[PDB]
């Protein structure tokens, strides 16, 4: 079973606990057209790097793993093993850390497409890296984005 | 069925007509680790960029060796492995500057995405990722198989 390394983040635009534009359309993509129906040759794993006193009720309501549990859901419906976590560090540095630790078949990253992290792991990453751009409709005005 | 355009081209360590050590790497591990047993699911797009009067015998065996015979060996070599296991694909060959035309070749053809082999160099592989506008696969080669220079291919 291939297994397939998935770099997920948040938006900074949209809402949270929404992904980032990049890495969904890294994940969507990657199991539209890399996995198909062939859910059981392919297990995905999604790793996110991550960088009191109450008084009223109010301060109730004010009080990573939410967008773990995105994809989580996503490969359940259709089918394909997963696993998920968080590690604590630089994104790009990490990533790189974890590809050599898990040693997954391939890891996918999304890319904003700016010339970070995308191009580090392209880079040093120690198994081959498949980078997925956003599409032209759903590119923020601001790449950066 | 998914298309994966493949960008290959000759090894200038290895004698003619190889390929290059990392788009053959950059080929063989797709087949096992992307296309698996599921022959049906993928469409291979092999891709080649490309950069009369004889007076002797010596003529013709040069143009044997030629950049479009150095293509055409490359592509059946490819188109060979892909039949062996049963994989559709296509191959052919486009003339002037690779990365260039590697990226033109992407919005023409419309592949899902795009593999190519490294050599790990920080040319083409770099430039590709950068703009090609589909997904694009960079795979390295074997450290067993990656010669004392880099840039040898
Ligand atoms: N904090 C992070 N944790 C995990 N993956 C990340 C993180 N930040 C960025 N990435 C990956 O890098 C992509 C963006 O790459 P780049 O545009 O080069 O910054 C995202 O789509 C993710 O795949
Ligand atoms: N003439 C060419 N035609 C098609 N693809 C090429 C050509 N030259 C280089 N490539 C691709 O670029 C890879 C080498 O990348 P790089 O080491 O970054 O130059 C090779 O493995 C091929 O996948």
């Amino acid at each position: 079973p291939t297994k397939v390394m998935v770099a997920v983040n948040a938006s900074t635009i949209k809402d949270y606990p929404n992904p980032s534009i990049s890495c969904k359309r890294a994940f969507e993509w990657t199991l539209e057209k890399i996995v198909r129906s062939n859910t059981s040759d392919f297990k995905i794993l999604l790793l996110h790097v991550q960088v009191s006193i109450y008084a009223s009720p109010e301060d109730f309501r004010d009080m990573g793993l939410h967008l773990l549990e995105f994809f989580v859901n996503k490969c359940h419906e259709i089918g394909v093993g997963c696993e998920a976590w968080i590690k604590t560090g630089d994104p790009k540095d990490v990533i790189c850390q974890e590809v050599k630790r898990v040693r997954p078949d391939f890891l996918v990253v999304g890319s904003r497409g700016l010339g970070t992290v995308s191009a580090f792991c392209v880079k040093h990453a120690e198994c081959p890296v498949m980078t997925i751009k956003r599409n032209a409709d759903e590119t923020p005005s601001d790449p950066a984005d």
